[PDB]
């Protein structure tokens, strides 16, 4: 339902959660989501992938103590995961991705 970057972005600024329909990698494990197969959209459908943690090892995203980063597919809807992430912080910083952390822009 809601999976755009602006869309998300302005949620999660707003009502500091993600949506519904979002759900975190072991929760999709789950219910039967094995990665290699593609098949989140059949055991989960309507379903993202999102709310994970994301650990920023190569310290690209602005660190502080006590901040926090996480992480959540966009324009995701069947097949594989795509390439698409916003990262969001605990203070509601919020950075999108479209090539699988490489790269990072501000969008709020």
């Amino acid at each position: 339902v809601i999976n755009t970057f602006d869309g998300v972005a302005d949620y999660l600024q707003t009502y500091h959660k993600l949506p519904d329909n979002y759900i975190t990698k072991s929760e999709a494990q789950a219910l039967g989501w094995v990665a290699s197969k593609g098949n989140l959209a059949d055991v989960a459908p309507g379903k993202s992938i999102g709310g994970d943690i994301f650990s920023n090892r190569e310290g690209k995203l602005p660190g502080k103590s006590g901040r926090t980063w996480r992480e959540a597919d966009i324009n995701y809807t069947s097949g594989f995961r795509n390439s698409d992430r916003i990262l969001y912080s605990s203070d509601w910083l919020i950075y999108k991705t479209t090539d699988h952390y490489q790269t990072f822009t501000k969008i709020r």
